[PDB]
């Protein structure tokens, strides 16, 4: 379930960050926008590339910390408002992680591995229906 789904990604979690990121970020090529040096390359090239593994995983850490204390993958709304208040997420809106959850769900669904993916679209949803409530446009 959700919550075995944590402790799996946390178990090798560079390694899933940085690939779910690019699913998300190839899914959508238009979300590069908001990172500016990840124009112009390859997988291979943003995974050596200092930033991106470090700024990678360092989300993905506070994202299994936002599901990890999530009720019914419902999530906090402190956790909500320290993701609208953040002054890394200034621009954005919640279409932006509308479509990272779409990635990382579908990354689930073709994952070899019994990952809950229904539970991480209703997390998603539950997500951008928590940052909408606590102010993201
Ligand atoms: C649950 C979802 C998310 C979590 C937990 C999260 C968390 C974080 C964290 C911890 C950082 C600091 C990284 C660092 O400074 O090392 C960060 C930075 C940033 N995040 Fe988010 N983030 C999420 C979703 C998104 C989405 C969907 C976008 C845009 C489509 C986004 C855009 C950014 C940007 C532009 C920065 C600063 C620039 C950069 O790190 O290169 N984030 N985020």
């Amino acid at each position: 379930g959700f919550k075995q789904d944590i402790a799996t990604l946390r178990g090798d979690l560079r390694t899933y960050a940085q690939d779910i990121w690019l699913a998300f970020l190839n899914k959508y090529p238009d979300e590069k926008r908001n990172f500016k040096n990840y124009v112009g390359k390859s997988d291979q090239e943003l995974k050596s590339m200092a930033k991106f593994g470090d700024h990678t995983e360092k989300v993905f850490n506070l994202m299994m910390e936002v599901a990890d204390r999530a009720t019914d993958c419902v999530p906090l709304a402190s956790d909500a408002s320290t993701l609208v208040q953040m002054k890394q997420h200034s621009g954005l809106t919640t279409g932006n992680f509308e479509k990272l959850f779409v990635a990382l769900v579908e990354y689930m669904r073709a994952s070899g591995q019994s990952f809950d993916s229904q539970s991480w679209d209703r997390f998603g949803k539950n997500l951008v229906s928590a940052l909408s409530s606590a102010g993201m446009k």
